[PDB]
């Protein structure tokens, strides 16, 4: 009936931090599992609450326990930890997978004698992070709720990055690809799903050793960036790149070895010195020194490899997947799946008529998919469901609430809902960038219209613009438009999409809308759009169509609502902040049009 998905481990941090030196501040503080820690809630197969714990303890990709959005999560349904008939994971850390860890650790052709030193620290991670005695301790101590161990459900990654996948594809049967890098041993799968059931094809799962999204990671650290946290700098780089030959790349030669049956492997994935051990080689592979390795040419190059090595195994996957079922509708869910200029790849040089890809195809999303893996054994009719927009929303009053307690800093005016609209139109007619809180808050990495700043695309200065007023300069980081469903086609080349609510698709710019919406757009000509509907954001919409109509402008650009290292705002008090330690030109939070004094 009610089940409660999530992720999240208190101690990870300190013991990553600790025991293998990922510290809050090294590159690597996004590269052990839990980030993106999250609650989820079905009721009667219906989603009706999900947050991330990041949107409220305000700690980007956080991996702490998700206190704050289970507590809100079960607020939102008016019941209790009790009330919940069961609580899902999406992790399954069971018994028998520690021994063959601590099994595999003593057959380690390097043993230091200090074998121990390793099989020590994975006991104080199994004794206090993936051990169900220390999922039931850790949920128990901070929910106050005791988790009874018949309601704990612990889901394996995966099957809840694709559980996810599956309550928003609108798919029935369907082929599955899950590429992700943290997992619990296997780092992909592939399978398919009919009559409603899921059947995996052992035969093409590949172990974490061989991670292709690992691989991405150490590009991404290699060229001086977060490994786990900002790839899509190197997808972003690659476009400045024209794409080597498969021949000449060096990552398909010596490390990338595409095997038969869909399969693959890479060159040193059991060298001991771990993921570092590839560093030294791509300094061969690339001639990388300590001066050239992070200089734009440079970067370029390597991201061009990288991006290609992704498309080309994936590629090699799903046409291996493509005969062995004869569905062409695919669910792509996993790390992986964030690569979204690979994404449109997929669906058009590939066999699959519709390639879906939710905002939970990241790791948030295994906390919703948990829950719903759980429900559909439990023969809970699930209620389809398209909606991102699933956290904490404001009332008029908490806005003029938290707009006295800033009355010496800002100005506002409340307005009727068709003027709010009529008046942001006009603002996004000049250059304007403009801050967007509306509606609920919206799950996954990427922001949908409901904590947005938005501006005008069609200024040519537009990109420095809100690179300078928004303080976050990001140099590879494309802008991304918003666009009523009704004009995608006639704006984009879509392809073989009629609509992409999610921004996890790319689609390259009609060259007779492409000067008017040049700051939504890359070097590419590519755009991250989101399609808009009545029925998708009514308010996004209603302000789309009149600044349309008064600019001839067929796109807005949404941008996510933060300060630099800092996750989206879900608060008001977190919006005004955000305004206020920015250069954004005013404020629209619900009804109010806020401007600064």
């Amino acid at each position: 009936m009610i089940i409660l998905g999530y992720n999240g481990f208190s101690q990870i941090a300190e013991l990553f931090g600790r025991l293998y030196g990922y510290t809050a501040d090294s590159v690597d503080r996004h590269s052990f599992l839990g980030h993106d820690a999250a609650a989820a809630l079905f009721v009667d197969g219906e989603l009706v609450a999900a947050v991330e714990e990041e949107r409220m303890n305000r700690q980007k990709k956080t991996t702490a326990f998700p206190a704050n959005a289970m507590r809100w999560c079960l607020e939102q349904a008016g019941i209790s930890y009790e009330d919940v008939d069961y609580y899902a994971f999406g992790w399954n850390f069971t018994a028998e997978f520690a021994d063959a860890a601590i099994t595999g650790l003593a057959s380690a052709p390097i043993p230091p004698e200090y074998k121990f030193q390793a099989i020590g620290s994975f006991g104080e991670l199994w004794n206090g992070a993936l051990g169900r005695t220390a999922l039931i301790e850790d949920f128990t101590r901070h929910t106050g709720y005791a988790l009874p161990d018949e309601k704990l459900i612990t889901v394996p990654h995966h099957r809840a990055h694709l559980a996810c996948g599956r309550t928003f594809s609108g798919l029935g049967d369907a082929a599955f690809l899950i590429n992700d890098g943290q997992a619990e041993a296997d780092s992909a799968i592939m399978g398919e799903v009919r009559d409603g059931k899921v059947e995996v094809f052992e035969r093409f799962t590949i172990d974490a050793k061989n991670s292709l999204a690992q691989l991405f990671a150490n590009i991404t650290r290699y060229l001086g960036f977060t490994p786990n946290n900002d790839e899509y700098k190197v997808m972003g780089l690659a476009g400045f790149g024209k794409a080597p030959d498969e021949q000449d790349n060096p990552l398909l030669t010596k490390v990338v070895t595409l095997e038969e049956g869909g399969r693959y492997s890479l060159a040193l994935a059991n060298d001991p010195r771990g993921p570092r051990a590839y560093d030294p080689l791509f300094d061969e592979l690339f001639d990388g020194n300590d001066d050239n390795r992070q200089e734009f040419d440079f970067r370029v190059r390597v991201a061009c490899a990288a991006q290609q090595v992704i498309e080309a195994v994936t590629a090699h996957q799903l046409r291996a997947l493509a005969e062995a079922t004869e569905l062409r509708d695919l669910i792509f869910e996993g790390g992986l799946a964030l690569n979204c200029v690979n994404n449109t790849k997929l669906l058009e040089e590939l066999p699959f008529t519709r390639v879906e890809v939710s905002f939970g195809a990241s790791d948030p999303g295994v906390s919703i998919g948990a829950a719903a893996h759980v429900a559909r054994e439990k023969s809970v009719a699930l209620t389809p469901t398209e909606s991102p927009y699933l956290g904490p929303e404001f009332g008029e009053d908490e806005i003029r609430a938290t707009l006295e307690e800033y009355t010496s800093s800002v100005t506002w005016e409340q307005l009727p809902s068709d003027e709010v609209v009529g008046k942001t139109a006009e603002l996004l007619t000049g250059k304007t960038v403009i801050g967007w809180f509306q509606g609920r808050t919206e799950y996954g990495p990427r922001a949908l219209g409901n904590r947005s700043i938005l501006a005008n695309p069609s200024y040519a200065d537009m990109k420095d613009v809100i690179n300078n007023r928004v303080k976050h300069r990001e140099p590879f980081r494309p802008f991304a438009p918003i666009v009523l469903e009704e004009n995608a086609a006639r704006v984009f080349e879509m392809g073989r999409k009629e609509r992409s609510p999610y921004m996890t698709f790319v689609f390259p710019v009609r060259p007779e809308y492409t000067e008017k919406i040049a700051a939504a757009t890359h070097v590419d000509a590519t755009s991250r759009i989101q399609t808009v509907t009545e029925d998708s954001n009514p308010r996004l919409a209603a302000l789309l169509r009149e600044f349309t109509s008064r600019t001839d402008v067929p796109c807005l650009v949404n941008t996510s609502f933060n300060v630099a290292g800092e996750p989206i705002v879900c608060s008001p008090k977190d919006a005004v902040e955000c305004f206020l330690g920015t250069d954004i030109d005013h404020l629209v939070i619900g009804d109010f049009l806020v401007s600064k004094r």
